[PDB]
């Protein structure tokens, strides 16, 4: 009623859109989506409900852990002897004092134990309780809970102390974990009780295998298809029937017609079967010109494309008059169709319009069950009959040399291309297949999708194919791979092995692949949103994910329904995300008008100006008292207005200054400082910085200390976004303030006995971020974008472009004399130094180790194919990688290649 008023002006606020605008839409698919999805919202909330308080803690404040408890070589060797000092804190009765209790634990100790060990060292002044019962009341451990000194994250599960991702930070970056005990009862009463509530919406035939007839579909015309008269002589219709990226059939086009009328009226006869035609297939379509001569070939122009589903959310195949109103053509489409492209009718009805007539086989036609599959796929189950057609290998067939060519294949990587003898043979073998299950993304790519019978025994391997690692499984999800029952196997594995560090990890991958789905309603989107649902660390970042791209009419529906849905089940994490909403909104309002209007006045003049507009009542209610959008466990309280400045940086961004309000803020960081930047694109920043923290983390759990800086990095929109500020660092420039300059400063700031681990600190992140760019092909680097801290950690920032940024492999980190005096520590001969032979087998460790994970990063490209990022539109962009990585190549024969990219860029050395 009232209530439902209050939250619909709330959800359409935090979205962007009214609710209200959902109800105006005419599309059964939505509005069943809106009704249907209703059911992971009682789920996820019946969840949070199970075990209240804790239940609900759990979901507000989930226990940020690293996937394994094992502690590598090196992580462990940090520890004196196995144990971990750690500093707990009491805040003991007004004036709020600040106590301190140092503890050496084990590092596999659980939260209860440190609780106990804690309250045995407070209790200690009073030795009575000393000696005579040392439990004192059980040590009431269950009414006390550990958090981390300076911010919002809870040590609330049972897991092992060194597990948490901040105590694992403490050992490796030598830092004492400083946490504060905080009593049970006042956690858990600053918790609102969720009260969901079901919306008022949430209220309200003949098999395709008996059509004995080959596909038709009827092109009648087209309409705000404007176009000027003197340059184009005719105009046709390009139709095509695809699954994914590849055709099913050949391409048919209409006759070609005068521009001034776009009438056909024309039936379009396709190279395939009606019961042959997978549950994934799609017609793909484009009005285009063609416009002439010079004596020389046709000039073909695609003016608009548009692809439909063969099939509806109902398993219905498509029947009866349609209408498609088309797409613009993105810039250098090599093709006059777009298959990779979205599917559906383009939201603004002032774009050229194809109508069209499906054919209408006297009654509702549906896909087959999976009964109907199977006992076709049982029903397709002598010595030169089987070896008629090399798609078949019989009993008493298979060879030991097969059984390791299978398994040469299957090492490959995703842009390996297999060939067509490659195909037959995995598909004769597709029965053997099942011993090395990594093989499934290639035999699937092995499958004839235009064949029902072939079609329906890859159903029934799928259906009994043993599940693969996570990692393994998201190519599954990627363009490549339309059909719904091999998707629906890869969520079954990401819902099984998958932990929520890791969903966490590749949520953006995971949120960019659901653009390929053909449905609003699957089940991945139902995995995203239960996690989404039930660990708010996730729902962030879903929230924003989807937020940032509302502005994309081509996805703004999909995008627009999830937030839709999202709003309504998360509870009281709205209120918040509203506020970080209103935040950004003032910001954006803000930069747009220095940016429009005051761009060119002095610094002076501007700041004038920021200082005015800040101070406003409007602005500083909205800018103080949110939570960072970038970690929201860091509460953002006051300006500090003396320290927000305008950035001298290209798009001239903010750099913004928050009080931090906890009360051990002093052991964190005292002050919270964000970039904000309007005007570009943050996505490839946010793609780079993901990879580095992958890159990072590979090193790590091999025994590498090579040190990265994957800072904070959050796309919220259309060229806006959060760039983390790292505190205490200065860039090479901002150092020459000779050759020696840099090191000079280094051993500076770094005197005495601290001079030795400042350096190895220089020459690890140093090899570490000289790999990491080669590999990858980051914008080149300068004394700018090259920053160092006062502690000897260097790291990059602004990447730029990935992969080639050119359009013949760069050393986009070429070390100059600087950086190399520093890793031989002052030495003349810097090239033949015992320093530098340290540094080399760093960079030649780091290099292999990715080179062992390269189907991983290949993959994770490729997912990202769907979203606009200009540097990653095709398949040929990804191939870069594969190039810098020297896949084709011997172990052996691309290390020798590293060496001379190095070599050809540093003028020897190596
Ligand atoms: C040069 C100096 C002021 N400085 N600049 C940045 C900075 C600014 C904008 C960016 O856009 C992207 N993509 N990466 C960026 C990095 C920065 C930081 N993140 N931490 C510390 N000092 C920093």
């Amino acid at each position: 009623n009232r209530e439902e008023k209050i939250l619909n002006r709330e959800i359409g606020f935090a979205i962007g859109m009214p609710v209200c605008e959902f109800d105006m839409v005419k599309d059964p698919e939505v509005q069943d989506f809106r009704r249907n999805i209703l059911n992971v919202c009682k789920e996820a909330v019946d969840l949070r409900d199970l075990n209240s308080p804790h239940s609900r803690a759990m979901y507000v404040y989930p226990p940020n852990v690293e996937s394994s408890p094992e502690l590598p070589k090196h992580i462990y060797n940090k520890l004196d002897k196995g144990q971990i000092i750690v500093v707990i804190w009491v805040i003991v009765s007004p004036n709020n004092d600040k106590q301190k209790y140092t503890l050496k634990i084990n590092h596999d100790c659980v939260p209860e134990q440190v609780i106990a060990e804690a309250i045995r060292k407070k209790t200690r002044s009073m030795l009575l309780s000393s000696e005579q019962l040392k439990l004192c009341v059980l040590e009431y451990q269950g009414k006390y809970i550990l958090k981390v000194c300076g911010c919002d994250e809870y040590f609330l599960e049972k897991y092992p102390l060194s597990q948490y991702k901040y105590i694992r930070s403490c050992i490796m970056l030598g830092r004492m974990p400083n946490l504060m005990l905080m009593a049970k009862e006042s956690l858990y009463s600053q918790l609102p009780m969720d009260c969901f509530t079901m919306p008022s919406y949430s209220r309200r035939t003949k098999s395709l295998w008996v059509i004995n007839s080959a596909l038709r579909i009827k092109i009648l015309c087209a309409t705000y298809v404007n176009v000027n008269i003197r340059d184009i002589d005719k105009i046709y219709v390009r139709t095509g029937i695809y699954h994914g990226g590849e055709p099913l059939c050949d391409n048919v086009n209409t006759q070609r017609v005068p521009c001034s009328n776009p009438r056909w009226n024309e039936w379009l006869n396709y190279d395939i079967y009606i019961p042959d035609l997978p549950r994934a297939a799609r017609l793909c379509l484009s009005i285009c010109s063609v416009k002439g001569r010079k004596g020389a070939k046709e000039e073909h122009c695609p003016l608009a494309w548009g692809n439909i589903n063969l099939f509806d959310y109902t398993d219905t195949l498509v029947s009866g008059k349609m209408a498609l109103n088309l797409w613009p053509v993105p810039h250098g489409l090599e093709d006059l169709l777009n298959p990779i492209g979205v599917t559906g009718s383009n939201p603004n009805k002032e774009t050229p319009c194809l109508e069209l007539e499906f054919d209408w086989f006297s009654s509702v036609v549906k896909f087959p069950d999976m009964s109907v599959i199977e006992e076709h796929a049982n029903w397709s189950v002598s010595y030169s009959h089987a070896g008629l057609s090399n798609r078949l290998a019989r009993d008493n067939e298979l060879r030991e040399n097969d059984k390791e060519q299978l398994k040469a294949i299957s090492t490959r990587d995703p842009l390996s291309e297999i060939t067509e003898q490659e195909k037959d043979f995995l598909w004769s073998h597709r029965h053997y297949c099942v011993t090395i299950p990594e093989i499934l993304p290639k035999l699937l790519l092995s499958v004839k999708w235009n064949s029902r019978d072939e079609v329906a025994q890859m159903y029934c391997l799928v259906k009994d194919w043993p599940p693969i690692k996570p990692e393994q499984a998201m190519e599954l999800l990627d363009c490549n791979y339309p059909d719904p029952m091999v998707r629906g196997f890869a969520v079954r594995c990401l819902e099984k092995y998958l932990t929520d560090d890791k969903l966490s990890q590749y949520l953006i991958q995971l949120v960019q692949v659901l653009k390929y789905e053909q449905y609003l309603d699957n089940l991945l989107v139902r995995f995203l949103l239960k996690k989404a649902l039930t660990n708010q660390r996730i729902g962030h970042f879903f929230f924003w994910h989807l937020k940032s791209e509302m502005h994309n009419k081509t996805v703004s529906q999909r995008f627009g329904l999830l937030l839709e849905s999202y709003c309504r089940a998360c509870g009281m994490y709205l209120k918040h995300l509203n506020r970080q909403v209103e935040a950004m909104e003032k910001l954006i309002n803000l930069t747009d008008i220095l940016k429009q209007e005051k761009k060119d006045e002095t610094q002076k003049v501007q700041m004038k100006f920021l200082v005015e507009q800040m101070r406003r009542p409007d602005f500083m209610d909205a800018l103080q008292g949110f939570l960072s959008p970038l970690n929201p466990a860091h509460q953002l309280g006051n300006l500090r207005l003396e320290e927000c400045r305008i950035m001298s940086s290209a798009k001239r961004p903010l750099w913004l200054n928050w009080e931090n309000p906890d009360i051990m803020s002093e052991l964190l960081f005292q002050n919270n400082e964000i970039i904000f930047k309007n005007g570009d694109d943050l996505r490839q920043d946010m793609l780079t910085l993901q990879i580095i923290r992958i890159m990072e983390n590979i090193w790590q759990n091999q025994g590498l200390d090579l040190r990265m800086l994957p800072y904070g990095c959050l796309s919220i929109g259309d060229c806006v976004g959060l760039i983390e500020v790292v505190r205490n660092s200065h860039t090479i420039m901002q150092i020459q303030c000779n050759s020696h300059t840099l090191h000079q400063w280094l051993k500076d700031k770094n005197k005495g006995e601290i001079y030795d681990a400042a350096i190895d600190l220089f020459t690890r992140s140093c090899a570490g971020y000289c790999v990491a760019t080669f590999i990858l092909g980051i914008g080149d680097r300068h004394n700018s974008n090259i920053m160092v801290k006062d502690d000897g950690q260097l790291f990059h920032i602004d990447f730029g472009h990935f992969l080639d940024h050119k359009k013949r492999e760069r050393v986009p980190f070429v070390l100059t004399q600087d950086f190399l005096i520093v890793i031989s520590k002052g030495a003349q001969e810097c090239t033949k130094t015992r320093e530098f032979e340290r540094f080399q087998e760093m960079c030649y460790k780091a290099y292999l180790a990715i080179r062992q994970h390269a189907n991983l990063f290949i993959n994770l490209f490729s997912m990202m194919l769907g979203s606009g990022m200009p540097e990653l539109q095709s398949f040929d962009d990804i191939a870069y990688i594969r190039k810098t990585l020297a896949l084709d190549k011997t172990e052996q024969e691309a290390l020798e290649y590293f060496m001379k990219q190095m070599n050809d860029a540093h003028h020897g050395g190596w």
